């Protein structure tokens, strides 16, 4: 039994996406989300949708209420999130257009609370360290990779992304910076977003949707025309993603990653 | 009609470079400046002197409000901000003593907002999302450059400007490290400054004086170094009131405007 | 007169290591520290020992108080501050166990105050910079090297700390990279803490135990490293009493005052 969260970005702050959808608002422990909560289905599976940035996207990525965000999804009875990123590609090979299913991060965020157990709430009592080797779930990647290569899109079956501060974009340094490091593509939202994903032992994984080089590599006309193409690549990602989880067995993964959440918890 | 803003870093906290000196304290929607602008003229160029830590030099860089400071300047109507700082070297070829008028950055702060639009002031309203491909006015900076040529001092066309949070100095690993980025200079203060001329459709240049090698390989040098930053200062915005900057201002507002997304 | 302050990390909150426990709660103006000082002796040297987390390890490393720390121990006289951290390693040869006598440290922390003079506080008046060129204490790191040795403990004599934020750890490519920046070790604690010790002109040295590989590439092992840092303090501290200081400490309180603008 499945639920998915879905969390839409740059180009995806209010689809059509839904059937039967409802409206709901909640507030957290962590403040209030991005926007209401809309429930819906896609096919058979139950979803809830959420504006990152708000429906009409006016909350900048370092305002962005992750802490609250992830819990009313698992409070809603999330059992996976699949969010989309608008993103720079840092490789040659990662062209405009591509979609990058992203296998691990850079932090180079600054001013986010990256945990639920900051000692000040008794919802999320003692120290968390919880482990990072591997942010995203390798399963829902799985699915996501096989479902565009049927749907033939293009599409890279891993990746680092790097996720500044913001909002300012980078300098041309710091994008070169950020290839000697290893990252292949940049963003502003993935950390925490991924990192409480995992605290509240939610299946998370991220569809990367390159929208343009950063620029490091040698028009806002073929950039919002380029936006608008990855965000239909990636509502039928999803559309066509979600009911292949909801015919497989997930109790299994899902018991791992709940125990990883809760061994990662020192008491008093 | 330009009008210079001047920020004043470490060696340039009360310079005398002005005529007709006047002062005022001002507000903006951000908090108070650092200090008191000092409004005068430098032959026939209206220009704006302000002290980036007090006229005392008693704001740490990680306090330097930033914001208020940029505002402050725009608002009096500034067309430029011409900047110096004290800054380390992570370059052989980069001497003590040596200026370099930076082309590019490498953030290392952490605690500083760097943005007039963080959705809580009426006076910027909308997400922004500033380009920074290139940070600094390349026809300030070239002007600065030639400048340099003609008064004889060593001078570096172009350079990479890490900036630590301090107010501590880098460990050596961390010396190091930023050289292994392609890192050039090192300081504390260029991070948000130029983000935020940029967002304000400032045309900005940073005159960067190395005082020392850091760690990797002071007070005496540092004179000096305020000395040469003082007088490329007298000599290059006389330059900069003789030319025509519409165009480049248009393009820096139409950039800025672009960057913003609305509800 | 030496007076050594000491902070246990994880495995060492309350440890049982000096001779005749007073209990100290204090205050600063920077707040509490940690939990009470501890004061007590190990064989004639003064010592007070401090929990980084608290007694019953409350405080996660992003909220550790390190100002209110360092400027107890300061207060308190210390001459000294020698603390353990428990560590990922980065490095092969650098296995489960063994010991690191850090000498650098690589900042990835973002949230934490690392200096005493912010403006706001009157004891500490003005805008400081102080050198990291050597951030920790050169003579005390070689008693703990040496002591090592004659206790057979697994030791190496150098490394690059890079303490992140946490409480998260690590991503495997977060992890590589910082092998390619020259990390060897990997904490949560070093910094500010490092910072603040070099500011009060007290000397400096941390006993970095390695109690897995970072995941580049134990509950019990951090145990066994809690049993070998304790042996390392008792047998560290008198080689200190019975050394000569007053040049190194002049130097370091010297350096200190002259940061001060």
């Amino acid at each position: 039994a499945v639920k998915i969260g879905i969390i839409g970005g740059t180009g995806l702050d209010d689809p059509e996406i839904l059937e039967g959808r409802t409206e709901k608002y909640v507030d957290t422990p962590f403040g209030k989300p991005s926007d209401a909560l809309i429930l819906g289905k896609i096919k058979n599976v139950d979803c809830v949708l959420l504006a990152r940035h708000g429906r009409q996207h006016t909350i900048m990525p370092s305002k962005v209420n992750y802490q609250a965000n992830i819990w009313a999804l698992k409070e809603e009875g999330c059992t996976h999130v699949i969010v989309t990123t608008a993103c720079g590609s840092l490789r040659e090979e990662i062209q405009p257009g591509d979609i990058v299913i992203i296998d691990q991060f850079i932090d180079r965020t600054t001013m986010r609370p990256q945990s639920f157990y900051d000692g000040s709430h008794s919802c999320a009592r003692g120290v968390c360290h919880i482990p990072m080797a591997e942010p995203f779930c390798p399963k829902t990647r799985e699915v996501l990779i096989e479902t565009a290569k049927k749907l033939g899109l293009r599409c890279h079956s891993k990746g680092t992304m790097v996720t500044i501060e913001g909002p300012r974009f980078s300098s041309r340094a710091e994008s070169f910076m950020f290839r000697t490091w290893g990252a292949d593509v940049i963003n502003m939202t993935t950390v925490p977003e991924v990192v409480l994903a995992k605290e509240a032992g939610i299946c998370y994984a991220s569809i990367a949707m390159a929208t343009d080089y950063d620029c490091w590599k040698e028009s806002v006309d073929r950039v919002l025309k380029t936006l608008k193409e990855n965000a239909n690549k990636a509502k039928s990602l999803l559309l066509t993603t979600i009911p292949q989880i909801g015919s497989t067995e997930w109790s299994e993964t899902l018991h791992n990653l709940k125990n990883m959440a809760q061994f990662s918890v020192l008491l008093p």
